[PDB]
């Protein structure tokens, strides 16, 4: 029984210090996906220890170890939306705490909720978007389509189910008020990961950055939590070209699988999910320019030490422009054949 021994070690051996994981672990240059998957549960505990959440909130270590394993095991294995995505999004949250002094802008309990929301925010993803849920009349649409953010509601609900599994409630000693505040935060933060939501609140984020962040304004807290969540969710784009290239591979595999299922059902997939129509370079450029860059630009406006993130993201965009031409076949293909043209 793989999990029982894994739990034993994670509990009885002790929490390893962050620096023993990698000398560079707490820097924006680090690529969390470099960490072997078998070490990631220990890494989560190490990050929580280093942020001092274990002691500040008196988390029971047996309960925590079970919780982390249950969360990990609650991800499936589609090419992009898997445990390694949630681990890396969680790691970026840790980066922001380390590098940007969040405690000057947010309450402790808010930062904690953000991190625990990053762990849980794609739980049980099936490699399909919200609209596929509605078009295929899945069980999840039956439960949630009338409210919208179908997958995100499912993710949150899976988080709650893990919490109400016996031995997994890391918050069960909180006051009733703090318990309710944590669950409410997790709902808002995980819901914020639907990009439709982000697009709706984009102007309100702009406004906040114009007038300047007001720590006494409760709506500013909520808006910032959303922006930070989105920043963690897309943080793959703040690393190096190699990571970006690889990540695009995983996303388009996942997207194109969806499109293949849609074609089988008689539907026309959106362009970016149709392997016969998607022109990856112009799609990435558009995504980078019209969604990702403005996010990290806002983050830079609010936190001057976040400049390097924006610049990476702009640099990754230009790189796509630069390699775009390689998607045109010049000469013959490697095999020296034009057989591919009767296909
Ligand atoms: C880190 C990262 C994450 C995502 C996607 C963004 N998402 C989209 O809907 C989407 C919207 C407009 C687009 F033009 C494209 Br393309 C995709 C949702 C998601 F699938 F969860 C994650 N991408 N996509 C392309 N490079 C990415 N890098
Ligand atoms: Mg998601
Ligand atoms: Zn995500």
């Amino acid at each position: 029984s793989a999990m029982d021994d894994e739990y034993t070690k994670l509990l009885h051996d002790g929490i390893q210090p962050v620096a023993a994981i990698d000398s560079n672990f707490a820097s924006f240059t680090y690529t969390p996906r470099s960490l072997p998957e078998d070490d990631t549960s220990m890494a989560i505990l190490s990050m929580l220890q280093d942020m001092n959440f274990i002691n500040n909130y008196k988390i029971d270590c047996p309960t925590l170890a079970r919780f982390c394993l249950m969360v990990k095991k609650g991800y499936r294995d589609p090419p992009y939306h898997n445990w390694m995505h949630a681990f890396s999004v969680s790691h970026f949250c840790y980066l922001l705490y380390k590098n940007l002094e969040l405690t000057n802008y947010l309450e402790d309990i808010e930062i904690f909720a953000l991190f625990i929301s990053c762990m849980c925010h794609d739980l049980d993803h099936r490699g399909t978007n919200n609209s596929f849920q509605v078009a295929s009349k899945s069980v999840l649409a039956a439960l949630y389509s009338s409210e919208g953010s179908v997958m995100e509601r499912h993710h949150f609900a899976q988080a709650i189910a893990i919490l109400n599994t016996h031995g997994c409630n890391i918050f069960d000693h909180f006051s009733r008020k703090d318990y309710q505040r944590m669950l409410d935060l997790m709902r808002d933060i995980i819901l914020a990961t639907d990009l439709a939501h982000h697009l709706r609140i984009f102007k309100d984020l702009q406004k906040m950055a114009e007038v300047g962040y007001d720590r006494n304004n409760k709506q500013h807290h909520r808006l910032l939590l959303c922006l930070l969540m989105t920043s963690c969710d897309l943080s793959d784009q703040t690393k190096g070209w190699k990571t970006t290239r690889k990540i695009a591979e995983l996303i388009y595999k996942e997207f194109f699988s969806q499109g293949d299922l849609e074609k089988a059902m008689g539907n026309r997939p959106m362009e970016m999910m149709d392997r016969e129509k998607a022109y990856i370079p112009e799609l990435q450029i558009s995504f980078m320019e019209h969604i990702a860059m403005p996010i990290y630009k806002l983050l830079q406006d609010l936190f001057p030490k976040a400049a390097e993130l924006y610049e990476r993201v702009a640099s990754n965009r230009e790189h796509w422009t630069k390699v775009s031409h390689k998607f045109t076949i010049r000469g013959l293909p490697s095999n020296n054949s034009l057989d591919f043209l009767d296909e």
